């Protein structure tokens, strides 16, 4: 006599995605453009969370609030040119340009900071 059976082997995975997808009927797509000529064609409509409503019915906890500080910094309501850096009050622009530089307080008006 000679006979048998063998071969038990396996490998049927399933792998599928899809972008889109059809609430209507199942039929999803990969490409938007795609989907919405359908959704029009046929008439059936996309599945994700419709926002069709602004009515909130649902009350909400206390409302938000927050301190509105006030405070000033260093105001002159001035009408001569006076370098901040010394404090001196000009007749011409020049004279304090010149300044500016001969001093070269533009360059150093301020450094640390206390918060
Ligand atoms: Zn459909
Ligand atoms: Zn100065």
């Amino acid at each position: 006599g000679s006979s048998g059976s063998s071969g038990k082997l396996y490998g049927s995975i399933f792998t599928g995605a899809s972008k889109f997808r059809c609430k209507d009927c199942s039929a999803a797509y990969d490409t938007l453009v795609e989907l919405t000529v359908h959704m029009n064609e046929t008439g059936h409509y996309r599945d994700d969370n419709h926002e069709t409503d602004n009515n909130n019915p649902k009350r909400w906890s206390k409302p938000r609030k927050r301190s509105l500080l006030e405070m000033e910094g260093k105001e002159d309501a001035q009408k001569v040119l006076k370098c901040m850096y010394c404090g001196h009050s000009f007749e011409s622009l020049q004279d304090l340009s010149v300044h500016m530089i001969k001093t070269k307080h533009y360059q150093k008006v301020s450094g640390p900071s206390s918060g």
